[PDB]
């Protein structure tokens, strides 16, 4: 009723023609949630303590039909079913010009995080046919949740087959993924969507970076302003060949230990933040041996100093689509902007210091300055990044456009108070404030 009242308030704020995939409640009205008018008092967990015990080790019955089954990365044959159904279901509109384009060399790089279990890449498949029909993935990870050390699991990757969606069978995969995770002894998990879901702890905004604006355009990703010249607005975002900070250079296995430190001791400033092992790290900023330019996943680099002193760090993950409907292109490179880390602001006692603001922000601009060039060079053609961390910083002055896609963080089974997305009352770019969402999922 007031629940209600301020869900519709929330859905108004983040109102727009949903931008990609963007989908009274009987199912979370059951589950370990903060609802919407639910002020926290105490940040901790909602149901009581559990133990392994009390969960069973029997999968939750699905219709006549069905069947769960796990899915081994390294199974070709398995891992090639996933980004199938995703390939051809993850995308809302079927005639929409664009389609998302999971590879085996992404999913190698993703699924397979230090602690990942076969039991927690779970799927749906007909009995019959073998189809692989739906899909949701866990992974383990100790999350930062204002000081606390919350021991919990990421989800993502949800996906129905449309042929058989609304068939209210993403509340069987939900709990049966919460059953296969309670049986370890977690109780927690981090969740994002675009969609309102009762238990946003954040919010952020998608914007865009055009690296390619001609091919953009002509594959409908951007528009032409008003007043304004296809030539104006290639001029405007042309980006130099060659990256312009000394020291710039690939993140070698050398550099982790040096690196692991500045990285947790910059992120350390965020109250919702993913606690790192020198392993897990390592995993994510480093991707499998020698792939090419076309393949490669994550893209990290590191700024070394004469005295080899590591003083910065970004990194940036490729996830591209296939553009159907077009007679001058087949796909579209797209860069997210990921982890990164300085100590530009370091030697300063307090974050939001005029002073340590105006430090951290030229060489923030300097470094993602340079993260478009390599990923323009890496032959991506847009580069995203949304609003979390310091990013507020540099978006503007970076020609980071205002991208109509919202993104709520969730947590489940734990109440916290809202935390700073990076934006304002009115969806603008927070620059005073920024954000104290530390964590970027996929
Ligand atoms: C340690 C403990 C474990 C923790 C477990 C954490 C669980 C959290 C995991 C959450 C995963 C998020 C992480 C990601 O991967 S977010 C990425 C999800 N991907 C997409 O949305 C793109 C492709 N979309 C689809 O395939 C959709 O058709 C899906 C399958 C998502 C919805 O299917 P459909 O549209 O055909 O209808 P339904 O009959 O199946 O189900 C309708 C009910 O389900 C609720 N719903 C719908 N969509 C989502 C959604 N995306 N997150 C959470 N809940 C969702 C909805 O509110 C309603 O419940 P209620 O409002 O009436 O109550």
């Amino acid at each position: 009723d007031k629940a209600k009242k301020l869900e519709n308030l929330l859905k108004l704020l983040q109102l727009n023609n949903d931008d990609t995939s963007k989908f009274d409640h009987k199912f979370w009205r059951t589950q370990p949630v903060k609802d919407f008018d639910e002020k926290v008092v105490e940040e901790g967990p909602i149901d009581k303590p559990k133990t392994p015990e009390d969960i069973s080790d029997k999968p939750l019955p699905l219709l006549s039909s069905f069947e769960w089954c796990s899915i081994d990365v390294d199974n070709k044959k398995q891992l090639e079913d996933v980004f199938v159904l995703l390939n051809e279901n993850y995308v809302e509109d079927r005639d929409a010009g664009f389609r998302f384009n999971y590879t085996k060399e992404f999913f190698n790089w993703a699924l397979k995080s230090p602690g990942w279990k076969k039991d927690w890449h779970i799927g749906v498949r007909v009995k019959e046919t073998q189809k692989l029909v739906a899909f949701i993935s866990a992974i383990p990870v100790t999350l930062g949740v204002r000081g606390k050390q919350v021991p919990s699991v990421e989800i993502n990757f949800l996906c129905v087959h449309k042929q058989l969606r609304s068939k209210r069978l993403t509340p069987v995969l939900i709990k049966e993924i919460t059953r296969r995770v309670n049986k370890c002894d977690i109780w927690h998990a981090l969740y994002t969507a675009g969609i309102v879901l009762p238990a946003p702890v954040s919010t952020c905004r998608y914007t865009h970076r055009p690296l390619n604006w001609k091919k953009l355009y002509e594959v409908d990703f951007t528009g032409l302003p008003d007043g304004h010249t296809e030539e104006d607005m290639i001029a405007e975002n042309a980006l130099p060949a060659k990256t312009k900070t000394a020291g710039l250079r690939k993140l070698k296995k050398e550099d982790i230990d040096q690196v692991f430190e500045l990285f947790k001791r910059y992120q350390s400033r965020f109250e919702l933040i993913q606690i790192f092992t020198k392993e897990e790290f390592e995993h994510n900023f480093i991707g499998e041996e020698s792939l090419p330019l076309d393949k490669q996943v994550i893209f990290s680099y590191v700024v070394e100093q004469p005295d080899g002193k590591i003083t910065d760090f970004f990194s940036f993950y490729s996830l591209p689509f296939t553009i159907l409907n077009n007679t001058k292109y087949k796909d579209l490179g797209i860069g997210y902007l990921y982890y990164y880390a300085t100590d530009a602001d370091f030697q300063f006692k307090d974050r939001f210091d005029p002073k340590a603001t105006k430090a951290l922000k030229t060489r923030l601009c300097e470094l993602i300055y340079d993260a478009c060039i390599l990923a323009k060079n890496a032959n991506m053609d847009v580069f995203n990044a949304l609003t979390s961390q310091d990013n507020t910083l540099f978006l503007d002055d970076l020609k980071f456009g205002p991208g109509d896609g919202f993104l709520n963080f969730y947590l489940f089974n734990y109440r916290a108070k809202p935390i700073t997305g990076g934006l304002n009352p009115d969806n603008s770019n927070d620059i005073k404030r920024r954000s104290n969402v530390g964590v970027v999922m996929l």
